[PDB]
Order: C-alpha cells, then structure tokens, then sequence
C-alpha cells in the first residue's frame, strides 16, 4: 500500500476525474473520459472534421428552417453557437458527465451579453434534449465574466470559468459562487520559459504547476466548493505534478502518452480539511490591481481572449462560405 | 486572507511547532522554540561551552558518588548518559514542550541493548524531577531501532526516530506504533549534489524535501499517528518548502535567518482527511530489500551512525582525562 496499477491513465482516473479536451468523439470513445471540454479553437480545428460536416449543415438548416426570414452578422452568430452545441451533442452521447461548451469570447469585457449568451446556449442544449446540468458554460475569466458566472450560477446555470491565471481570478470566482475553475497550466509556463531566463523547468518549479497547486490548496483549506480543473498541459509532467485533483482535462495527445506509460503513478494533491475562515471579499478595485500587477496573467488572459475571439471569426469565415451556397 | 505576518520565524511557528536544534540555552532563550533536539555532535559540541562545563563536573560527581565502588569503559558510559541527561535538563527548564535524547549510537544493531538504555535515560530523568512525557529518546531508524522503539513505545516511553531517509523506514516507524520521526532533509541533499550529476536544486525539487512530502502525504491520508519532523537542513529554502508540517527542528543558525526574512510565508503543508486503509504490514525481509536498494538511503543511514558513534568516543575521551584529574 504504496501507490494503487494497470498504466498511467488508468491510474489517474481513480484519484482524479479525467477530462478529455477535445471535440472529436473518436478521442472520447478511445479514452473514455468521464467529462469533455471544448473551445473556440478546438470547436474551428473539429468543424474541419469530415465526419463533421454533416454538423455544419444541421446547424445552417436549423439556424434558416427557424429562421425563415437573415441578418449577415447576427444569422452567422446563430448558426455558430449552434455548431458549438451539435459538436457538444454529439461528444455527450458518449460520456457519462459534463459537457463545456464556451461563449463567443468577444463578449469578455460585458457581463449582461454574456448571460444572456449563456442562457442562450442552455436553451438551444434544452431544445436538443439535454437537461441543463449535463453542461458547463465556459466563460473568460475578466471581472465581467466572473460577474456574469454570479448572475448565471444564482439561477442553477453551471459555469466553467477559464483562462485562469492567477489567485485573484481564483479568489474572486469562488467568492462568486463559480461551479469550476480551468486554470492554464502549460500557458502559464510558455509564458516563463519566454520571458524569464528560466527557460528549463521540472514538474516541481514549473510555474503553472505552482499556481494551480496554491489555489487548490486555498480551495479545500478555505471550504469553497468552487472545482479545480487544470488544463491546457504542455506535457505528462504537470499532468502528474497535478495527479490527485478534482479533474484535469487532457489533449488527446497527452492522453495517448499518459496510457502508453506504465510507470507507478505517485498521488500529488490530496482531500484536505477545512480549517480556515472564509476570507475577506476581494474587491474588484483589489482584483484589478491584483492581475495587473502580474505581467504573465495580464498578457495571457489578454492573449487567449484576443486568440478566442480571432477563432470564432475564422469559424465564421468559413461558416458564411457554407451559408452562401444556398 | 491569503497568508495570516511579522516574518517567518514567527509566521512559521502558527502552522508548524518549531524546535530548536541545538543543545545551548543561550539559542534557546533568544528563539523560544516549543521542544528541542540534540544529539550526539550537538551534545559534543555543547560540551565544549564554558557556561556548561559546571553540567561536566556534575554528572562525574553523580558517577562517582552514585558509584562509590571503577570499570574504565562501564564508568565513562554512564558519565556519557548523564552529561546528555544534564544538557536536556537544561534546555527544558526554558522550553514549554519536549526534549530528544539520543542513545548511544554504536547500540543502533542491537534491539535489547537499546531498550535497556532508553529506559536507563528516562530513569536518569525521572531522578532529576522529569516526567518521562516531557522526553522523546531518539533512535537511529534501523530495523533493530525501530523494533526497540515498538517495545519501548509500547509500555509508554517515547521515540523520536531519527536518521530517517527513506519510506521504507517511515513505514515500518509508524507500523511499529512511533510518536516521531526525524527526517534528515539536509542530508538527501548532500547525498544528490555528491552523487548525481544535477548539484543544483531548488526548494521543489530537493529530494529531501519531495521525500519528507511523500511521507507526510502518506501518514495522514492513511491515518497513521506518528509525528512528522523535518531535521538537519542546509537552507531555509527546504524549511520553507515544508511550512505546514507538525514540526520541524532547526539549527540557530537557520533559526537567525528565517526571524530576520520578512517575506510572506505561503502554507505548503496542510492537514489532509484520512481515506486510504492502513496498508499490508511491511516485512523485515521487504524493508532490508528496500533500504539496499536505494544507495542514498543505504549511505546515509550508515555514515549517520558511524559519524555519531565516533562523536561517543570523542565525548569519551574528553570525559576521561576530567575523569583521571581526581
């Protein structure tokens, strides 16, 4: 009684509940995963799948046959989150759990927009059958965004906060009420390796690591309920460093590696006791000085909404080409 | 509330029970630890303080007149036994909690021996007025030690389990039902910079540290009992790594260095829930196979009692010449 085998993957998926990150339901029925999460990145690198096409169409014909009488931009918006949520369909059909489905990014900086887009999203998950609590709306984690999370999460709609780089964010989401949290481990490290001289890094120092690990450690020592979910690795390394969390989510690639190693798996993160008292608000005069303060979380959040936001008008790009061939 | 400050000595002392290593008041006095540690180089060194040359004379004295009718060897021994009883003494008319003593060391290979001489340090206490709860005598964590420390602990007498360096040794300390044990941390080190080929290491990454964590994680989140204490460190940067622990000794010397660090001290161990069943009981035969099988651990243990047992002779020799001035 050691450590308790069969490989990697398989070993994580006892201490941790494992999350594949990605939209292709060929990774999921490979891996069996018990959630799924998705991106506007990982929504535009599955729309090129061919056995996906038939989704793009189901999605223009829903979006006209309800829509019989077109707005260029605001008809384009609704065939693209209905993409999203097909996408979300058809990777449910094949998991036990939960579904991350996020919102177009370019609504960041404006909560009001952003519930309402989330609701939205809900609604078109309702009309496909699937009750409300089989998802998790995915939202940048701005200010704007963690207010929005309020907002929804007040009335039971569940959110995914994302993008997340630093305590305040975390602070402020659990305080908020989030439902879960997916820190960007392997963003957090880019950004070292290519601005601090450091440029060599081990499970252990690796940055992303470190911070994931203080959060998870406020979490449970402090009683919030908030899940933490790290994600976006660059390597088994920090999936490792991390074994023993809530749940991870995993590209297929670091899935692949994970299963192929058989190599013991050592747990890292542990259930531990509430014992702590529920610390002071933060302040969003605090939290902004907070995230500006700490070059690598104001460029990388920065960084991944202006990155978000440009793959949901690439998707768009070739969604009004599919449109115009009517 | 992120961390709750003043600097690190004194924010280190509300998450761990901080010890002093070392025999001397004087450190003692300045830094008012809760228990303290020595041991056989300690004792040696505190013997050469002027101010403790008197605690000699008193324990030749006590030798003498306790033994009116001389064996050369038997005599020095228990002229040895009691200048460490006396340094003890000393320490804890200015400590609130515990003292460790340590047994002669050249009886690390022999259980009955041990026990006999452990019970002998305790009687020697009790004649100075101490309750025996007031001592932990420490043992080198040998197979045999760790088989004394099960007698001994057994009929209420308390074990500090000391030159710790491997899981092996944890394991089988808290199956054999020890109050404590004293991790070497310093010393890992020192065994990878000699040994390794990396010869620099940070906080996360020193082995001594990622050891005492495996441990820690193991004894709490199987429920095991035994008291975790980190010793005989090169820097405060493995201290640091380690804030959170039940305790942890400390030389004067790190001591000065964390009061004068005003730096936040980030908690990096917490109380974890006990989940996983107490595990199948670790056979002689698999502890001897694993302690030779890992060659710092086989090192360290061995160099730790050859360098005490020589720091006994010395002490001896010391302690014969103010023997033969009568």
């Amino acid at each position: 009684g050691m450590s308790a085998a069969k490989n990697k993957l398989e070993a994580l998926k006892a201490m941790t509940t494992v999350v594949a990150d990605t939209g292709d339901i060929e990774a999921i029925k490979q891996f069996k995963p018990v959630d799924a999460t998705t991106n506007p990145s990982l929504i535009l690198k599955a729309a090129k799948l061919a056995n996906y096409q038939h989704l793009i169409e189901e999605a223009i014909d829903w979006a006209l046959q309800i829509k019989g009488n077109k707005n260029s931009q605001t008809t384009l918006e609704n065939v693209g989150d209905k993409l999203a949520v097909n996408i979300g369909c058809e990777v449910l059909t094949s998991i036990p759990g939960v579904i991350s489905t996020e919102v177009d990014a370019r609504l960041s900086f404006d909560t009001q927009a952003t519930v309402a887009k989330a609701r939205k999203l809900i609604r078109l998950y309702q009309d496909a059958g699937i009750d409300s609590d089989r998802i998790l709306i995915k939202i940048a984690s701005t200010w704007e965004g963690i207010q929005a999370a309020k907002i929804l999460e007040a009335e039971g709609i569940h959110c995914n906060l994302t993008l997340l780089f630093h305590f305040a964010q975390a602070q402020a989401c659990a305080e908020a009420g989030t439902t879960l949290i997916s820190p960007f481990v392997g963003r957090i490290l880019d950004w070292y390796k290519a601005n601090s001289g450091q440029s060599e890094y081990s499970a252990s120092e690796d940055p992303g690591v470190v911070s994931v690990t203080e959060i998870y450690n406020f979490y449970k020592s402090h009683g919030f309920k908030t899940i933490v979910m790290g994600a976006s690795f660059r390597n088994t390394g920090e999936i490792e460093e991390l074994a023993g969390c809530d749940r991870l989510t995993i590209s297929p690639e670091l899935l692949a590696q994970l299963e192929a190693d058989t190599s013991p798996l050592e747990q890292k993160l542990f259930p531990i006791k509430e014992t702590k008292d529920t610390p002071e608000l933060l302040t969003e005069a605090s939290f902004r000085w907070a995230m500006n303060n700490d070059p690598m979380a104001h460029d990388k959040l920065a960084d991944g909404i202006r990155r978000f936001a440009a793959d949901q008008v690439t998707l768009e790009s070739m969604l009004s080409k599919k449109i115009s061939q009517r």
